[PDB]
RNA sequence: ACACAGAGACGCCCAGA
RNA sequence: CUGGGCGGUCUUUGUGU
């Protein structure tokens, strides 16, 4: 409204106050937009402004009619004019009309606005207009404006007397304003109505006259002008799309576009979907005859207990029907030794010769035990001699010997598997792997299981407090906090050792022993007759282990003796030992490479699992307590999840999330959990899994009987009954969230053997079959009751106009010709080394075709920046260069080559589709296409990240400011069922040609066209057994008709005889149309939006309801929230039913689109909402924790020592932005320690202790010390803070500080003790098939404008591919899975091997010692010049560290837990501020002429005059560059200049609001624990 | 023991017996 | 049926935040 008014809000403080910006989203209706008739001549361009509709927003009121006219030498500044014209019309000041002159080239220039506040306060406005949708965009501007008038404002403040001033910087885009001032969101939607206005304008004036608009930089021009010549040159030859891909007429689409939307079908369909949903509504929910809630809810009970009868049954009828079996959960002995010094006791007091008669393991022991002391030590234990002679100044050592077994021995182990392939045609061994393919009994009795759960003693204190294990542990924990030593560390380090000195942490180490053992064993092989025999490192456990090899199974019998078994864990759930004489021994037991991981991070598992319960429960970390009943139920679930770890185990526990969604269910609806009771089906396996099944069943007879009670209290809504599913007892509602995920504690990366296979073809074929007969309701015609795959013409057409609409409402008209340039753009500047990467390509082929010639061969799926590489060498240059190659391939190949895999995931079973090269660059023009329309739609959130939070709390502001305070919330939360198989692509293609001009049509009816011919590659070993058996004697009918397809006894459409490849017509793949999916789902919704509005305006007696309505959605994934303010109690309840039969109806009006609504859906739910696994209870926002903290462990392979902490770091960070108090981040991070130190050989290796003794004396993170946080700011900052910290505290600074020096005579320097994994041998050959030349490195010295520039020639791009190989991403990329054992393997070794590389290859002891040699000529302290070199944010850094300081002690209080938990952001190391741009532009700017800044001469020189200071040996001249600094090459330079503009540092943060030094101090005194506040 | 409403794995490659 | 060879081995990881 008034300049002066804004202003005055505004608080200044002491000298210059700036503050931090504000986003303004849109939230308020907009009204239509005026029309505009635009006319231009050479005197101006003259703009009709038309009649603003009136609606009661009163939005939109400054915009007048009128025959405004602006000149034609500003008219490339309306988006600056218009859009503040009101708002800066105070005539023009200077900076030295109101500033003291200091004679400078700043003279001259003028801000938008200089308020005097007419009393003596200067306060200065800056305006900014931005044309990108993206919020980055609105940052740039914003700070590039401020830094534009940051440095000479702030230096003419200090020459005054007392210069009380504000800096303000306004910002406005089409859908967000950026401000640091007190502006109400009124104003904010004033501007966006008239930067809207002002944008179609310029459009209007633009698209008529070319001189307007400034002169873009050639580089674009270039690219759009190759975009158009290929759009408007590119004959896709429709004629052979048509004849070549089923349904892929153009006539289709030109009646698509040309036919409108049938509207009497459209109201009579929905009329008769409206019938039908409320008579399903009342069939479904006794809702007539009218009966009160108790019996509606007793018949909900007794049709739940009836169908999980009819399901238990079922399942009964098809397994082997016995009620007891002997079948261990835990496949482990419950053996708790307490841990000892390295020796072998074997000291048999009544001789070895008395193991001999007890049976076919006692004669295996006593035989292994009579050749161990009749024969060499040297195997059993790793010999420390021998690696201290290695170390000081490969070939792997086992001790192997081979027992005379009799016959009856050797069967009863091959009955376990133990060379179990010679003994197949057994009698014995066929009849057990007979029963081991039956099932098991539901009524199987599982008591045991319960009583274990309940009744534990995993909690109780092992009293092994100072053994040598826990005494190393504590020695490394005390070295990293010697650095932060305080008295809080303290308490939450006595913490962790109090958690470390568990009875389950104590098994759980000697497990992960035994583990590390067997995954270091997994490389060895073994005769027949032959084992290994091994003693773990701590305890007197000895094990024998028979290998096969690498990708099968490792078998292993335990040992040990009776006396030195201290105490046992106790439960029924562990399998039967073997009990000798004075022998305690175990039956053989297999594992895989997959298996390991869960055994290997048990201990740090448990503890986090202890901390993480124990916090949730509310004690604190620093009290002692006795366990609950609880704590002992959570933890002994994740115990058993753990060690059992079994895709239906997991699956069981991930649906109970669905099952307890429905007690959230409002009414008049009732809760319906039994819809869950089609996943449940299946085979159960282990007792285990029929004890969740039985929990799960009564979880949902429990839930469908009573619904939770929505509790008002105060202004806030909270829910009482809520429980835990598995344990069922009563907890709050977090804990219950929480509890859904402990099935993700179940291995992830789980191996996929063959028998596993064609179920996931079963996925494919099942859908394939139900392709309709006609295409008539595929794309042509209008259908009222669509089959599968079908979808109504005229209701996508109403979709695609409702969207059109909405986007035309928020970007205004012409949307469509900005959208044009837009994609022409991103189109035209990518070239075709932006799409090289390091992920997988298929190279099926016309060859693999028939399975008789290729029986022999082995199919590989090679990488896509070979193929990249290989059209490079042919120079080809820009990706639309190469899409017409491309497509002509596809087109001549007539098919679409793909080739399958598994996916491994943590929510059941789904395929994964790899394309090859030709159909990957057809399918990028479509893709970047739709994304650019879906960058335009306001409420999809694939494209537009902000939009998955942001919709969801402003629609309450919607709520408040349209209806009032009492408002009613109902929401819908919905999943869509088989997303990517329902779609039939002509429907997308439709969609997306909806929103796009012509002349981009032909491309993408075609590049669609493709899908309707996929040839799927399935696995050949798959069909070399299946090529041996020709009769199928399964349960399953598609085993049968695999079979007989493939050998030609059936004829099926997507099979044909003896071929490699499935052939699919209908539906889309994973993700590969995402974007025009997602588009899809926006019509969808929008149109759902529209119908929903106009049932509210129509009322059910005559009388509108005021509601308001939002929708989000992103792929297949969206929810429906709508609020309604009741006038009295009929009319609530009237209009309650009312809301709930329309949300009701989007189950009914969902096939219309082809969308098939998931039975995961949670449907009328009041003051609830979930959209991602993101939980909304009302102002409650609920986040997982426990699934951040499962995952704290999985790290990938690192080549440095010192990235492995950097993983960490990034894991802590994701664990704490889950939603975990910095004490828990603190215990997280212990664990992790713990692992770290566990994966160097804590466990495998002799030579730790002296390792860690010694590397007390050299704290180095390079060199494998584990650096720790801050325990009341742990995950909070980074590992760079962490090693700053260190070299200011610790003498790593002074190692530090003379390696500089060394360097300087004649962060970066902890990456320099490396290890390489297979010594890059395929790394190596990755380069031996390109032909890239070695002369890269000088040829980019020569010009290093190569690597400032896009492209020049195909030298420079294979010069660009050259340095893009030689990068760190390339070569962090060729780790394959099962990153934990691969590493942990390494562990044996690494210690005192010469494996380890440094900046001649050494091991980790050498470098130590070297280390230690040089440790004592380090001299003073780490310079300030290298102090902000190799720490830019070292300052800032200094800033939180000094914030730090006054939180030193464990005083505090509890408080009343307040809970009004949301997510705020915390900008702890900020942007550094001496230079207004990146050095990236700075130098490229001026070195080669590229305008990336948008700096003018002066200040571009004064920028680059403030670059000179820092590094002092910057030279002008490139050449003096090379010769004239420490960096030799012009890629390490590159490097330097790009990260020495540092990086902004955040954290999002769960907890009270925040209301903006005190924002950090704020949320250590809050989120230190739960319901506690620190000093 | 692993996998599985029985599709696999429980070693693979050679040289001579 | 005797002496041997076997790891970044292959399986294995796609499209978007
Ligand atoms: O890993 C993934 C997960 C999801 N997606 C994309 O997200 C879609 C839905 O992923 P989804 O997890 O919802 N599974 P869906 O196919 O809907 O069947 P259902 O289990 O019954 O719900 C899929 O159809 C893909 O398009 C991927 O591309 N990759
Ligand atoms: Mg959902
Ligand atoms: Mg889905």
């Amino acid at each position: 409204m008034n300049l002066e008014v804004l202003c005055g809000r505004i608080n200044v403080e002491n000298g210059l106050s700036l503050g931090e910006p504000g986003l303004y989203d849109q939230i308020y209706d907009r009204p239509g937009l005026p029309d505009l008739d635009v006319t231009v001549d050479a005197t101006g361009v003259t703009v009709d402004i038309g009649a603003v509709p009136d609606s009661a927003s009163q939005l939109g009121s400054s915009i007048n009619a009128g025959l405004i006219t602006i000149q034609l030498s500003e008219a490339y500044k309306i988006n600056h004019d218009f859009t503040f014209s009101g708002l800066s019309k105070t005539t023009d000041r200077r900076l030295s009309e109101v500033f003291p002159i200091t004679h400078d080239g700043s003279d001259g220039m003028t801000p938008a606005v200089i308020h005097t506040r007419l009393d003596g306060t200067i306060v200065v406005v800056e305006f900014s207009t931005t044309r990108s949708h993206n919020i980055g965009g609105l940052e740039a501007a914003y700070r590039t404006k401020i830094e534009k008038y940051r440095d000479p404002i702030s230096r003419r403040v200090d020459i005054m007397e007392n210069p009380r001033v504000f800096f303000g910087v306004i910002v406005v885009s089409s859908g967000g304003v950026l401000s640091n001032m007190p502006l109400t969101q009124d104003e904010a939607e004033e501007l966006m109505y008239r930067f809207c206005i002002a944008n179609e304008i310029y459009t209007k004036a633009r698209s008529m006259d070319a001189d307007i608009e400034l002169q873009k930089s050639e580089e674009e021009l270039e690219a759009i002008s190759r975009a158009l010549s290929f759009f408007s040159l590119f004959e896709p030859n429709i004629e052979r799309v048509e004849g070549t891909f089923p349904n892929s007429e153009i006539k289709m689409l030109e009646q698509f576009l040309s036919t409108p939307a049938d509207v009497d079908f459209i109201t009579k369909t929905l009329k008769a979907k409206e019938v039908e949903a409320y008579a399903d509504l009342c069939d479904s929910h006794y809702l007539k005859p009218e009966k009160t809630i108790q019996e509606r809810l007793e018949i909900n009970r007794c049709e739940a207990i009836d169908k999980t009868q009819d399901l238990l049954a079922g399942l009964h009828a098809r397994s082997n029907k016995q009620t007891s079996l002997n079948r261990g959960t835990v496949k482990l002995p419950p053996w708790l030794p307490k841990p000892s010094s390295e020796s072998i006791d074997i000291k048999t007091d009544s001789g070895f010769g008395s193991l001999m008669d007890h049976g076919a393991y006692g004669e295996l022991w006593a035989k292994c035990l009579l050749d161990v002391s009749l024969g060499n030590v040297e195997g059993v234990v790793s010999d420390p001699a021998k690696e201290l002679d290695i170390a000081i100044s490969a070939k792997i050592t086992y001790r192997r010997f081979k027992p005379a077994l009799s016959s009856s021995a050797r069967q009863e182990f091959s009955l376990q598997g133990v060379e179990g392939k010679k003994w197949k045609r057994m009698a014995a061994n066929q009849k057990k792997e007979k029963e081991s393919h039956e099932t098991l009994s539901p009524f199987l009795d599982v008591e045991d299981i319960g009583d274990f759960l309940t009744f534990n003693n995993l909690l109780t204190d092992s009293r092994y407090g100072d053994e040598s294990i826990q005494r190393a542990v504590s020695i490394l924990l005390e070295k990293a906090s010697a650095m932060q030593d305080t008295e809080l560390t303290h308490a939450l380090n006595d913490s962790f050792k109090r958690n470390l000195s568990s009875n389950v942490v104590q098994w759980s180490l000697w497990v992960s022993c035994l583990a590390q053992e067997l995954a270091s064993a997994l490389k060895q092989h073994c005769r027949a007759g032959e084992f290994i025999i091994k003693k773990l490192k701590f305890w007197p456990i000895y094990v024998i282990i028979k290998p096969t090899k690498s990708s099968s199974h490792i078998f292993y019998s335990l040992g040990i003796r009776k006396a030195d078994v201290t105490r046992r864990l106790t439960g029924r759930v562990f399998s039967d030992t073997i009990d000798a004489g004075e022998w305690e021994l175990t039956e053989f037991k297999s594992l895989k490479t997959c298996k390991l991981t869960n055994l290997v991070n048990l201990p740090c598992t448990m503890l986090n699992s202890i901390a993480f319960w124990r916090e949730k429960l509310g004690v604190a970390p620093w009290l002692v307590r006795k366990p609950c009943s609880e704590l002992r139920e959570q933890v002994g679930l994740t115990f058993l999840i753990s060690l059992e770890d079994k895709s239906k185990t997991e699956e069981i526990i991930t649906l109970t999330r669905y099952t307890q969604m429905e007690g959230f269910v409002s009414p008049p609806m009732l809760p319906k959990p039994q819809k869950m009771l089609g996943k449940l089906d299946g085979p159960l396996r282990t007792k285990l899994q029929v004890y969740l099944l039985r929990k799960h069943l009564d979880c949902m007879v429990r839930i469908a009987s009573q619904p939770f009670s929505l509790i008002p209290r105060e202004g806030r809504v909270e829910w009482g009954g809520t429980f835990h599913a598995i344990s069922g007892r009563s907890t709050n509602l977090e804990n219950m969230v929480n509890s859904w995920y402990i099935g993700y504690y179940k291995n992830k990366e789980e191996s996929t053997e063959l028998n596993a296979l064609g179920e996931m073809y079963k996925k494919i074929v099942e859908m394939e079959e139900d392709k309709p007969s006609s295409p008539e309701f595929l794309g042509w015609g209008d259908t009222d009751s669509p089959k599968k795959h079908e979808f109504s013409r005229s209701f996508l057409r109403a979709a695609c106009s409702s969207l059109e609409r909405e986007i035309a409402q928020r970007h205004g008209r012409q949307w469509k010709q900005n959208l044009e340039e837009r994609v022409l753009r991103e189109i035209g500047t990518k070239n075709i080394l932006d799409l090289a990467s390091m992920k997988a390509t298929s190279n099926f082929s016309k060859d693999w075709e028939l399975y008789s010639e290729v029986q022999t061969k082995e199919y590989h799926r090679s990488k896509l920046l070979e193929k990249m590489a290989t059209l490079i060498e042919k120079g080809v240059m820009w990706y639309i260069d190469a899409v017409g190659q491309a497509w002509k391939a596809v087109l001549d190949d007539g098919c679409m080559r793909i080739c399958l895999f598994k996916k491994n995931q943590h929510g059941g079973l789904r395929e994964i589709y790899v394309m090859d090269a030709n159909a990957r660059l057809v399918q990028f023009g479509v893709e970047t296409m739709a994304r650019c329309v879906c960058e335009l739609s306001p409420h999809e959130t694939v494209a537009n990240p902000r939009l998955k939070n942001s919709i969801i709390e402003n629609h309450g502001l919607k709520s408040a400011r349209s209806l009032g305070p009492g408002s009613i919330n109902i929401n819908s939360s919905n999943d869509a069922k088989k997303w990517n198989q329902g779609h039939y692509t002509t429907k997308l293609a439709l969609v997306l040609c909806w929103f796009m001009p012509a002349k981009f049509h032909r491309f993408i009816w075609a590049a669609i066209s493709m899908f309707r011919r996929k040839k799927m590659m399935v696995d050949l070993r798959f069909l070399a057994h299946l090529s041996s058996k020709s009769e199928s004697r399964s349960s399953d009918p598609f085993r049968e008709a695999m079979t007989d397809a493939f050998h030609g006894n059936r004829d099926v459409s997507w099979m044909d005889k003896g071929r490699t490849y499935i052939k699919t017509e209908t539906g889309m793949m994973q993700g590969i149309l995402h974007f025009t999916s997602s588009l899809l789902h926006s019509c969808v919704q929008s149109f759902y939006k529209s119908y929903f509005v106009s049932k509210l305006k129509e009322g059910y007696m005559g009388e509108s309801i005021s509601g308001v309505v939002d929708v989000i959605e992103g792929s297949d994934d969206s929810a429906i929230m709508i609020s309604i303010r009741p006038k009295s109690d009929m009319d609530e309840v009237r209009s309650r039913f009312f809301v709930a039969n329309l949300l009701h109806s989007v189950k009914f009006l969902n096939p219309l689109f082809g969308i098939y609504s998931s039975e995961k859906s949670t449907v009328n739910t009041v003051y609830c909402v979930e959209y991602n696994s993101e939980f909304h209870f009302h102002r409650h926002l609920v986040r997982p924790t426990l699934r951040w903290i499962a995952a704290s462990h999985q790290i990938s392979e690192t080549e440095a020592l010192a990235s492995r902490q950097e993983d960490y770091s990034n894991l802590l960070t994701q664990c704490l932005e889950g939603g975990a108090s910095f004490s828990l981040t603190y215990l997280i991070q212990c664990a992790q320690l713990l692992h770290h130190y566990m994966l160097l050989g804590l466990c495998l290796h002799p030579l730790f202790g002296t390792f860690m003794g010694m590397l007390i004396s050299d704290p180095d993170p390079a060199l494998g010390f584990f650096l720790m946080d801050n325990p009341a700011f742990a995950g909070g900052a980074g590992f760079r803070f962490n090693l700053w910290r260190a070299c200011k505290t610790t003498d790593l600074g002074r190692k530090y500080a003379y390696y500089f020096n060394e360097i300087q005579g004649k962060g970066t320097l902890s990456h320099s003790v490396m290890v390489y994994w297979g010594d890059r041998k395929k790394y190596q050959a990755l380069l031996n098939r390109m032909g890239l030349p070695e002369d890269w490195v000088e040829q980019i010295d020569e010009n290093p404008g190569v690597l400032y520039r896009r492209a020049a020639n195909k030298k420079e791009l294979l010069l660009k591919l050259a340095e893009k190989v030689h990068s760190p991403g390339v070569t962090s990329s060729l780790s394959k899975g099962h990153v934990v054992p691969r590493v942990v393997a390494a562990g044996v070794y690494l210690l005192s091997r010469h494996c380890f590389r440094f900046s001649q290859k050494a091991s980790l002891i050498k470098l130590l010692m070297m280390s230690s040699i040089s440790a004592m000529k380090h001299g003073g302290s780490l310079n300030p010049n290298q102090e902000r070199m190799l720490f830019p944010q070292a300052q800032e850094y200094d800033r939180v560290c000094t914030l730090l300081e006054e939180v030193e002690h464990l005083t505090g209080k509890f408080v009343v837990r307040e809970r009004n938990i949301v997510r705020s952001r915390i900008d702890l190391f900020q942007e550094p501020v001496d230079l207004r741009c990146k050095a990236e532009d700075l130098v490229s700017e001026v070195w080669f002429g590229l305008k990336r800044t948008k700096l003018g001469p002066r200040l571009l020189k004064e920028e680059w005059d403030k670059l000179r200071a820092s590094f002092a040996w910057l030279s002008t001249d490139p050449s003096e560059t090379l010769r004239d600094g420490p960096f030799l090459s012009h890629v390490q330079f590159r490097n330097f200049i790009a990260h020495v503009d540092a990086k902004s540092r955040s954290v999002r943060l769960l907890g009270a609001p925040v209301k903006k030094v005190t924002t950090i101090s704020q949320v250590v005194r809050m989120n230190f624990f739960p319901g506690f506040s620190l000093e």
